């Protein structure tokens, strides 16, 4: 087993990319075709091995909460394989939990929240607009799953990266020039916001998925909260490197990559994925 | 002025079609593209000329309400034109009004709680889940639109058709053989709900809007659960009501592919990315 029991989901932020749909919905519940954006996330997290889910939430995003709990008059309304599919939205060895984001306050704050839940044990913390393409990779083997078998082996923090077009637009890591191809990690040794082209140490750039050591606890202490500047912190002390994405992630968290990935993923529905290919294919 | 002042639209059904997305948001916000289905219907009212809004709800559906009302937070964060947009989803001289569905009780009974609102007045009846294609109509003056100044001009209920992707599968209109085109309007003799081939008086299938005149309220006071045909046809027997031919296209974002293919056919024109996903999307296949 691993040390690392629990993931960090921070799902406070309104949605300002994605409006006018998150006006008075989370960003997090857009489907993606028939599943929330979250389901994903929380599915990919379970088959990762982490069985216990840390929200850290804002007042208007009760839905999430609800989409996994039991909804109580909808199971009342179904008297087939419906109901049992809704029944396993969530399994029953698998635990959400919520705590609120104090301020508006970036994402090195939301992890802050969650320690008081997990305490000074490695932690997992996901970002709930990425999406890991759960057919372009095996989850249960790759991406998170690898990232914490390398963290029980090494004890080195893990930050997934992958390589991106625009060097200017992401947070881009250091790994020293390193070879590094799929599935690989290696020593990374800084981590730059938006550098400018003659800045960036290399063109890979941080997907949203970390496996933190217990370290990076009392470095989430002090100032810049982003959570980059606090892992920079750990850099100076320990070992932090970086994890090379496997397969194909969707950015969720702007239109046109939700556009993207909900057409992708209408393709392989597993009902529906013929009808809807092929009807794309004529009126294409 | 037409005395169809205000539009019934009933948003109170768990959406068990769009399982599991719509476990714990309510079908009328799933997203076409970036707006909500619901964001669409009411615009399309708003067109039509009908500045008063009667949704007929349930518990658990705020965020519809949440997404026409001042959402304060938000305004808040803004500090360009973001702010402007979605301070404008609702126009200041449109009205959403609110009343709660009793049981579980179908579409007739839907409308019925509306009554004490709008009175003995006509009415339009708007189903949340069709989307009347607003690229292929002009709504502020076909379809709707085109409905209200007909039941002005006559004082004939009027009900919304199209041919229809199957038969069997939709409800179906008598028009005792007449040939009708898009746009217009004539007479209908009855409606079969799901009929056989050889039982179909027509392949015209009701589409989901409704213009009726003040009759239907004393006949809504009677049983066929609740529903609206069986209502309409007592007027049919008592008044003249006709049939309204569908004009563009409409999508059924009431089931799983319909939704599906809406979102695409939406996300190709969209305003400042249909270009980009179009593009996308022939590479892409």
């Amino acid at each position: 087993n691993s040390k690392v029991k629990k993931a960090v989901i921070p799902v406070a932020g309104l949605g300002t990319r994605m409006l006018p749909a998150t006006k008075a919905i989370p960003k997090e519940m857009l489907p993606l075709v028939d599943k929330p954006l979250i389901q994903y996330v929380v599915n990919e997290c379970i088959a990762a091995g982490i069985n216990e889910i840390v929200l850290v939430t804002h007042s208007s995003k009760n839905s999430i909460e609800n989409h996994f709990d039991t909804s109580f008059e909808l199971e009342a309304m179904l008297e087939r394989q419906l109901l049992e599919e809704i029944q396993s939205i969530c399994p029953p060895h698998v635990t959400i939990m919520q705590v609120r984001q104090g301020l508006a306050k970036g994402l090195g704050h939301a992890v802050m929240c969650a320690w008081p839940v997990i305490g000074n044990e490695p932690v997992a913390v996901i970002l709930p607009d990425v999406i890991l393409d759960e057919y372009e990779s095996d989850l249960s083997k790759d991406n998170l799953a690898e990232m914490i078998r390398r963290f029980d082996e090494t004890g080195h923090s893990q930050i997934m990266v992958e390589p991106v077009a625009d060097v200017t637009a992401y947070g881009v890591v250091d790994c020293q020039g390193a070879q590094l191809n799929p599935g690989d990690s290696a020593p990374m040794v800084g981590v730059v916001e938006k550098p400018k082209a003659d800045q960036a140490p290399s063109n890979l750039a941080v997907v949203g998925r970390y496996v933190l050591s217990a370290d990076i606890w009392p470095l989430l202490a002090k100032t810049p909260i982003q959570l980059t500047d606090s892992i920079a912190m750990l850099m100076e002390k320990e070992t932090v490197e970086a994890y090379h994405l496997k397969g194909v992630s969707h950015d969720c968290g702007n239109k046109l990559g939700y556009m993207q990935a909900f057409v992708e993923y209408g393709v392989r529905h597993e009902t529906l994925g013929s009808d809807f290919k092929a009807w794309l294919e004529s009126a294409v």
